[PDB]
């Protein structure tokens, strides 16, 4: 996790979030990531560009994704209404 995730375009002219942005930097650099205007942000809740059968969940206070970052966990309530992904509910539990 954390590397080689969406494309420099897939956040050009956003602000990612810590996870994705050092991971960004492992991959594209700061070079690409400063030149698709891709900056890095807080991280007090979900946070991702998505993923593939990602969606809300914990009512929308979680993301569904394959694997959660640092700033989110595993909650495995709302992992159920996930199916496959898991929610990630802001935190580290």
């Amino acid at each position: 996790q954390a590397q080689a995730l969406l494309p420099i375009a897939s956040y050009a002219g956003l602000t990612v979030s810590a996870p994705v942005f050092a991971a960004l930097v492992t991959v594209y650099g700061a070079y690409a990531l400063y030149r698709y205007n891709i900056r890095r942000r807080e991280n007090s809740y979900q946070r991702i560009r998505s993923d593939h059968d990602s969606h809300s969940c914990a009512n929308n206070r979680g993301w569904c994704r394959p694997t959660c970052f640092s700033h989110e966990y595993t909650d495995w309530f709302n992992n159920d209404v996930c199916g496959s992904y898991r929610c990630c509910r802001p935190g580290r539990r």
